[PDB]
């Protein structure tokens, strides 16, 4: 499970546990959807009347009114279409967060209070986490792959996953500087758990081209020789501990303090910190920062495992 | 300067400085102690009645009949008498903060406001650093070290003064355990620069210790081969701090709580954390942990240059 949420590990070979799961969704998505829309209709007047806020608010209607259309589901033919509906859904909302950034990054600067902004952003953005992982769960229910209930995988290695995003981090920074910090991973090298891998999809790349971002831009002068990015995983009882530690400068007293808002930015719009924690706690973990200014800092990924 | 208070830097062939000097501590040192009687005071009543307890209140009266009964200074003989009082003084209360430990550790839990105690002891002992700074700056502004103005060292070396509190720790550890980590430091380890060593010469040891005990007891099997701790080094323009890296295994989720409250321990009678947390934040830094439980232990010293 997740927050008020839960995801459905059962199984039938008559595929009675596919219509229960589909049901739970249809119960399920307009309300949470219902709040999407409510948080928009609240956003302060001239940000809501920004066009690209409005295109988002309207989508978020058109799929409130997709899915409250959709007639109750009695047999797997109805199921089998609601997950069309489904994946529809999940197309269409793919450019939401980059809508949203977007559309708020002028028109926040009107409004005084600028606790409202990151409210709307953390609560949005993590509800919407919450529905993609609920809808692409129930999806994945049909698929066939061993290691996985739906998008629940019974033995994630921590370590491939790591080296996965690595991988990917690696050659968007080769695009840009030339090179890419080598990346070493110690620790629990080894564990092997339950585990949901999207939150670690979402959030992984983005401290990883941090990390290797940094690293560039202190090392100017000797491109083809950075310090490696070094990470550390620790597995325990309670919680997956990911510690991504660079020797990349360090973030700036200065900067300190406005790093965790959306659309600070020293070079995207300044998404990658403020979105990852606000997905880390919504998953009741946590992502913290210790800088040490003048030479690197060391960002704690905290996620907790299954029960 | 440190809180409230100034370390003279002042200098003079006539030695009038000392005289300046000596007639600041005249003026301050009868309040602060004053300060720390009302503390005494205000304990609760079940509390302030341990022997113990009793024992300090009455030391702390004691200095301050001295501090006042002593005539105002007007020359180098009056300015050379007070430092014989200062000297006695710091002497007789050199085991202040064992005996507060020991008047503490069964009286407090009487008591069911738990902040009480912790809010006592942290300003009973950053006050008492401060008062123990000033006087000890004054006595060593009559000393003829290079490169120091009474106890302000004109180019500390942060490695130095690491290793010296390095090799202190080991040989406690290896008198122990018959073995200690081998540590290493990294960062900035040329860096020179004005700074008070006192308080590091409180923490640093502190923190080594602890450091050193986790890895020794969470490598019982191997005690001839166990992980090195750590240290970096990152100097910048605002603040010098000095990360200590272990794999001792990390703090329990269940201890984490715990481990800032004076009187915690899992083994002294459990202070080196609060009191260096204590001393750090009153001298305008920090002290921070991160558990890797499972792994190991960082821990970030952050201490304020001197501007
Ligand atoms: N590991 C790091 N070292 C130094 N600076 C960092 C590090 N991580 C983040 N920062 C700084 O923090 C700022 C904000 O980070 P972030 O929220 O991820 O947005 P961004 O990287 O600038 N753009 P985006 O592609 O949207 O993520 C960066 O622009 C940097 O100035
Ligand atoms: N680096 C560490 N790794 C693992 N556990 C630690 C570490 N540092 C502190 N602790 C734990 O934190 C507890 C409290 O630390 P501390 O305040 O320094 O008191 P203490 O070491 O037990 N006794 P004292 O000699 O008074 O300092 C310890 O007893 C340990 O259980
Ligand atoms: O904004 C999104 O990405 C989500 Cl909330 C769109 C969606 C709604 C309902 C079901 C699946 C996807
Ligand atoms: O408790 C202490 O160590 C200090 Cl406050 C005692 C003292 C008082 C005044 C001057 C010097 C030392
Ligand atoms: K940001
Ligand atoms: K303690
Ligand atoms: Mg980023
Ligand atoms: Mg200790």
């Amino acid at each position: 499970l997740t927050p008020t949420m839960m995801l459905y590990s059962g199984r039938s070979q008559d595929g009675s546990h596919l219509l229960k799961s589909g049901r739970y969704l249809q119960q399920e998505l307009p309300v949470r959807i219902a709040h999407r829309i409510k948080g928009f209709r609240s956003l302060p007047f001239i940000i809501g009347c920004n066009p690209t806020i409005l295109h988002v608010h309207e989508l978020y209607i058109r799929a409130f009114q997709k899915l409250t259309d959709f007639p109750p589901i009695k047999d797997q033919a109805d199921e089998a279409q609601y997950c069309q509906l489904v994946r529809q859904l999940l197309d269409d909302h793919k450019d939401v967060v980059t809508l949203l950034a977007e559309g708020l990054r002028e028109s926040r600067k009107h409004i005084e209070d600028e606790k409202l902004v990151r409210y709307f952003l953390d609560k949005t953005l993590t509800s919407r986490l919450g529905i993609r992982m609920l809808a692409t769960h129930h999806l994945a229910l049909h698929e066939d792959k061993p290691d996985f209930v739906g998008i629940i995988c019974t033995r994630l290695s921590p370590k491939k996953i790591i080296e996965k995003w690595v991988d990917f981090a690696r050659r968007l920074c080769e695009h840009k500087y030339g090179n890419a910090p080598r990346v070493r991973i110690n620790g629990h090298v080894a564990a092997r758990f339950p585990f949901i891998p999207m939150p670690l999809d979402y959030i992984l790349p983005e401290l990883l081209k941090n990390a290797m971002r940094a690293t560039m831009e202190s090392h100017l002068d000797t491109p083809y020789n950075v310090p490696d990015v070094v990470i550390t995983i620790a597995n325990n009882d309670v919680d997956l501990i990911i510690r991504i530690s660079d020797r990349g400068g360090g973030i700036a007293h200065k900067d300190l303090d406005r790093v965790m808002d959306y659309h600070f930015t020293t070079a995207g719009f300044g998404f990658g910190l403020p979105t990852s924690r606000a997905y880390a706690e919504y998953l009741g973990g946590s992502l913290q920062l210790q800088s040490l200014q003048g030479i690197g800092t060391d960002v704690y990924l905290r996620l907790r495992h299954i029960d």
